[PDB]
DNA sequence: GACTAGATCAGAAGCAGTAGAGCATGCATAGTTTT
């Protein structure tokens, strides 16, 4: 019900899966989703999915989120 | 396009079991020597 993972710690996770892509290592891709699962609840594990696979569906358009950032 | 995963065939290594050869133990029998 409560995980223990932060923005950088997930990021340099999702690094390390993109870039053992990258060299043809699956054991790697393995072990990092490994931890992403054991280290994370079932909302994080569901966002993550929406962004692995780079659809979040959030309603609000990336152009609202530019103008209110700045 | 590139790459991965599942299924299948063939060859090879491991293991089990039988056969064949070799090594040690003892004695049967006979021969030879001694009295």
């Amino acid at each position: 019900q409560k995980g223990s993972l932060t923005i950088q710690q997930v990021n340099d996770l999702l690094d390390s899966i993109a870039s053992n892509n990258s060299a043809k290592r699956k054991d790697l891709i393995k072990k990092s989703l490994l931890q992403l699962i054991t280290q994370s609840s079932a909302l994080e594990q569901k966002w993550l999915i929406r962004m692995i696979i780079k659809d979040l569906k959030l309603g609000v358009s990336q152009q609202t989120i530019f103008s209110v950032f700045h």
